């Protein structure tokens, strides 16, 4: 049972997402924890922790649209450990630092990100 | 089995054959009948998208080496999504006004990105 962390940036839904992610993870042999923070420094700490603990990461940067140099470095650190780092965006962008990206599938994008993590771990 | 078409641009035989087999099998497991096509001509991709709109077929598109799009392609894409048909966009690797207004986009997962796109389509068909 591989531990995987789903981390969300700024901008209720967390409980709903936790339930869905726990269930999706269980079906994939993953133990999934979901967290959320408005503090980029905390997100950076969580990334460093993931690298230490060897836990794949699913990240929805949300309101962190501008990766600080620190967050970009932390993301590179996770990738450099050969850990999957899946980036999820719930909505599509309008015309008006990751292993792979999933955009526009609502919360189902997290399910696909977990599938991707399980696939990369089985290689 | 719901028919789904996977359309690819130029410069993604062995690789396309592998992709085709994988899509066929992934589709089968999800109750989808999946056909995979490739073209170097954007006008042919437009014709395929028109056919998809006509036949009500979900589309998975990898524009591949097509870096810019014609208005005809953008229009064909709008017609597909306006019929509530998914137009999933897949990029093998990680990376506009004229755009295919994709329903959703998957990047960086190599061929596995297509499996994820198919899963997304099948999920919409679930009760």
């Amino acid at each position: 049972m591989t531990k995987v962390i789903v981390v969300n940036g700024p901008n209720q839904d967390l409980d709903t997402l936790r339930k869905l992610c726990a269930e999706w993870g269980k079906d994939l042999g993953l133990e999934v924890e979901v967290r959320q923070t408005d503090d980029e420094a905390e997100m950076v700490r969580w990334m460093h922790q993931a690298a230490d603990e060897k836990t794949p990461v699913v990240m929805n940067p949300a309101a962190f649209t501008h990766y600080s140099y620190a967050l970009a470095d932390a993301a590179h650190m996770v990738i450099d450990e050969n850990l999957p780092l899946m980036e999820v965006h719930i909505s599509n962008p309008s015309a008006r630092v990751a292993t792979g990206t999933i955009t526009g599938m609502g919360f189902y994008g997290y399910k696909l990100a977990l599938d991707a993590v399980a696939h990369l771990l089985s290689e």
